[PDB]
């Protein structure tokens, strides 16, 4: 616990570094919108809250930014891409120029998209500013040789949301079935996220998103409305959250001379902290002072998921984020076997 606490402390040190770090990638993001607003298929775009730096840029990794471009579209019809619950073909019931028949193609839409970003990188002499895995629906900015910002297109959709999430968000007995209802009143996204076909992709798929609903329950997060707004009402879910993104980029760090941990991300962490904050929903179960044990609950946790190669997408649970086809076994073994290792030693990747 005292050493959990250093690791925070040391942790906040760098609140300046990132707080600068996330104004340069602000103030890119707004003359990025005005541009795409130009077009005649984006002048709807706009910045969806999904950060804690303003509302629009969040923090995946040290260094690394994530912005969301929500883009209204007209009433949407959804075709659940065969049985894969998180991927769907879109189509209606300005857009036209995507369309392949009667599907909105995903590859076109992020493709002109793409092509509009590139013309104002190169048109810009403020900074130094250059384009760059697959299958991403995000096309990634470098600013000053040092700062990455995913730039991620979202169609929004304001009607219901699809049946694949319908025993997801489960999330009743600790935020509230008043709350559950209120969230799923909200719209949902489609990223131009593609499922595999085969060998290659459906470029014609997108996938749900709902990166604003994430941000809601992490920052409104107690079953207490007024959880972590006194100091008899202090939790340590956040810092528990902090603490196992650090130890996934640590070890990913140690062990970057085989790349064996490169499939995994801080969005795996995340769902597997969603997951432990329903399996203990009271706010009595996440004490400050149980600081040490709540990381634990977290990891052990963590650890079932990767021994059972089950990780829920905690929207679409029958979308397992940790299968096969998208994580290979020898991954998933390998990661058990260190924090295993890390947690019977009382993380001395921690140390120092
Ligand atoms: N900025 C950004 N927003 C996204 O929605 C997203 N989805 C994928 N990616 C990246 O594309 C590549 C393919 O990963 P895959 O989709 O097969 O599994 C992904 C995806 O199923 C899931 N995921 C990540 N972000 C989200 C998200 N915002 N919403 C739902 N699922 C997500 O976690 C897996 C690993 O994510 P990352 O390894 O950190 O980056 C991935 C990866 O580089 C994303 N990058
Ligand atoms: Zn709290």
């Amino acid at each position: 616990a005292s050493k959990l606490r250093a690791v925070l402390e040391k942790l906040k040190l760098s609140r300046d570094d990132i707080s600068t770090a996330a104004g340069m990638v602000k103030g890119v993001v707004d003359h990025l919108l005005l541009r795409l607003k130009c077009d005649s298929a984006f002048r709807g775009v706009g910045l969806l809250n999904t950060g804690s730096y303003y509302e629009h840029v969040k923090i995946s990794a040290p260094n690394e930014f994530d912005v969301m471009f929500k883009l209204e579209v007209p009433r949407i019809q959804l075709e659940e891409y065969s049985n894969t619950r998180a991927y769907y073909f879109v189509k209606f019931k300005p857009l036209s120029q995507f369309l392949e028949g009667e599907i909105l193609s995903a590859s076109k839409m992020l493709s002109k998209f793409r092509k509009i970003i590139k013309e104002e990188i190169n048109d810009i002499k403020d900074t130094d500013v250059i384009m760059k895995r697959g299958g991403s629906p995000a096309v990634t900015l470098l600013i000053s040789e040092k700062i990455s910002v995913d730039i991620t297109l979202a169609l929004e959709s304001k009607s219901s949301w699809p049946a694949s999430t319908q025993e997801g968000l489960r999330i009743q007995n600790w935020l509230s079935a008043k709350v559950r209802k209120q969230l799923r009143l909200k719209p949902f996204y489609l990223v131009p996220k593609h499922a595999k076909e085969g060998n290659g992709f459906q470029e014609e798929t997108w996938r749900l998103s709902f990166s604003h609903i994430e941000k809601e329950i992490l920052n409104n997060h107690g079953k207490s409305k007024t959880c972590c707004e006194n100091k008899e009402e202090k939790c340590c879910r956040k810092d528990c959250l902090k603490l196992m993104k650090y130890l996934l980029e640590q070890l990913k760090e140690r062990f970057k001379d085989k790349k064996h941990l490169d499939k995994f991300s801080s969005y795996h962490v995340k769902t597997a902290f969603f997951h432990v904050c329903t399996q203990n929903p009271q706010d009595s179960q996440w004490d400050r002072k149980d600081l040490g044990l709540c990381f634990d609950n977290c990891v052990t946790y963590f650890l079932q998921c990767l021994r059972t190669e089950k990780l829920e997408n905690y929207f679409i649970p029958e979308f397992n984020l940790f299968s096969s086809n998208l994580i290979d076994k020898r991954s998933k073994e390998f990661l058990t076997k260190q924090i295993e290792y890390e947690r019977n030693n009382e993380f001395p990747v921690f140390d120092e």
